[PDB]
């Protein structure tokens, strides 16, 4: 699979916080093309990146990123009136930086890392109505050498929903046997939650990969989140176990009872699902 | 005593689930030996176990893992249609596989952890009825050379309950101080915990212990914990702290004023534990 | 600096005395008692004996996590190591350096971010004492650890900050480029989700990576459950300068109703751009 190359380019963004069907909100890179969870970001560790933002709506809306350098300007935050205002614009920076060597010996981490944006003003001080709505979103920040998925897919557990969308709706998410997945998984709102994949596992680290033989870090299937934590990782479809639809769910049982759960998909080469009624 | 060997062993077993009093229900490996949780099945890296499965009750059950390899008609799913009908049988393959490097370089993360095995049919289409009801049990896989404790203890928090256990009846363990004890915690139900031991703690990763002095995992005595989590830890009973009577339980202050309490009882050679006046 | 080997035996005296409004809390001088409790910092190694005092009219108890100590110490009614009304008791607690031991494994240390609380005040899990203030962090350094310009305790006690009535911080400020260590300790009913504006560490022991080869997820939002404790080392404003940077938790309800405070770091010549109450 392909590496992440090293970072360092300045690249400079478009995004529209518009208004969507059924009084949802959602950011999109053009004008008309919002969606919920919104675009994803990519960037390799040293990136600068310029978010030329607007917001079309009849209410203050901001635009707040975890984890990523940002300057107190670019908080979105009111209380540093950082958000932006009805129809208003703003440009938003972010910056990554590469791990390495301080003066005083001491070890400064990387900005690498399965993060997220959202909104920090609809509804209160903290964006609960914007969440709610449907303004948040996922970055992927790379660093030098890191692998690069076939297909990257964004889980979010928002409330009692996944993708802001109805119970027992999913979505689902489809791949081919040996496909190398990527799965970014952020939750949000006011409920825990435990994410499990049947039939895979990933690491409990950086990547979802373990480094090399001497990586201590836990192997799990099922992993406790809590609003705004993320993580992400990446699994060989269907490795050791084949093909079928897997199910993929919130292991508290009433959120997997009311429909929190939807399906990994993994065809065989030529198309069919084993055990699986299309 | 000594380490794990290496694994690649075909073993076979035989699991009935059964009832038992109170509304209850468990796995045994013989007729009238159901328990809950349910038997520890122990396993190598590497070993297939099949498990000939009989459902001696009169509602439907499944059999479903965490952790391991299996292919779909092993799901133990209503979904894809691997349930075990009122007194019907069926035989489950589960597989492991070693640590190793893929042909594109990454490192492939091995079956070695603290798994766990559970019903996803009785009461809904997830555990939701067998787990409240206590169709849930260890699986312990070791990767070559793991160290080997000197008993193993299985402590499940489902609910508001510790192992299906009426409040404040523990379940006790007792060791004798020395001794290497292994824990397996499992968690089920619809509520987060955090448990905590008194006078011992380990380390937060695969094995619960440290691999050396290069490891920098945390050292903790308190872990959250949600429904469908699991993690293991061997420490040595007493060490730096004596012989008595250990709390261990819970830490939501309710949770333990409402029965998530119990004792590890660490003995002095002699047999007696200072100080524990029943 | 870095901290040094332990070894040393260090003694000091601790009370637990009533506050106003029903509140109680741990003081290192008499009448001087508080909440989050005074901290306390051990090297790996060294032995604390507490000569403790309860300078209340109910029982009140003293127990730790991480640390080593006997049954004798473990402050709690079962094991009768509670000090009654106006009584007097020495907890003794201990540490150690990791090792090798003889069955070849490796020993893990007592170095960490650790906290003390009571036991017995309202049941026999001390969930009275916890509403009341009775808790306090305690940090063990390993030989060579990085040591901090300056530690502040943040406790998620239910939904208050250290107590503290809703929208009240605390703050705690710093100046740009300052070795700040957080201490961050969760107790009660509710999990928590604890945040920080500008500012990320790594999910280890220190909360720094110990070098190019350490996994440890790098993080800015981390769940938490009562009684966990944890904490990390951050360079005060490094790659984003100067700023009121909030912290909260993320549980959207918690940070609404109030569990929200500011970490105030000023430039050189002492300002912060944009902050304004
Ligand atoms: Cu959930
Ligand atoms: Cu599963
Ligand atoms: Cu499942
Ligand atoms: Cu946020
Ligand atoms: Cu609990
Ligand atoms: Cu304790
Ligand atoms: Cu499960
Ligand atoms: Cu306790
Ligand atoms: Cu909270
Ligand atoms: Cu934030
Ligand atoms: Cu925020
Ligand atoms: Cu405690």
């Amino acid at each position: 699979a392909g590496a992440a190359p090293a970072g360092g380019e300045v690249r400079r963004v478009t995004m529209y916080a518009e208004r969507l069907a059924g009084g949802q909100m959602g950011y999109g890179l053009e004008k008309g093309k919002a969606s919920i969870p919104g675009p994803l970001i990519e960037l390799n560790e040293g990136d600068t990146l310029h978010v030329e933002f607007e917001n079309t709506m009849d209410v203050p809306v901001s635009l707040h990123v975890h984890g990523l350098d940002y300057e107190i300007s670019s908080d979105g935050t009111k209380q540093n009136k950082s958000h932006v205002e009805p129809g208003g614009t703003r440009t938003y920076t972010w910056r990554t930086h590469e791990p390495g060597r301080r003066a005083d010996g001491t070890w400064r981490a990387g900005s690498a890392g399965y993060w997220h944006y959202h909104d920090h003003v609809v509804g209160t001080e903290h964006g609960t109505g914007g969440f709610r709505n449907g303004l948040y979103g996922p970055v992927i920040v790379r660093r030098k050498g890191d692998v690069l998925p076939d297909a990257t897919h964004t889980i979010v557990f928002n409330d009692m929903t996944i993708n802001n969308r109805p119970a027992h709706t999913g979505p689902n998410f489809e791949a081919t046997v040996g496909d190398r997945v990527e799965i970014v998984m952020i939750t949000h709102g006011e409920y825990y939650h435990t994410f499990h994949m049947h039939g895979h596992r990933w690491a409990d680290n950086r990547t979802g990969m373990l480094t090399g033989p001497d990586d201590p870090s836990q192997v799990i299937d099922n992993k406790i989140c809590g609003p705004a934590d993320s993580f992400g990782f990446q699994i060989i479809a269907g490795e050791g176990v084949g093909a079928g639809a897997w199910m993929y769910h919130c292991h508290v049982q009433s959120h997997s009872d009311m429909g929190m759960v939807g399906l990994f998909l993994v065809k065989k080469p030529d198309g069919t699902i084993p055990g699986y009624d299309p």
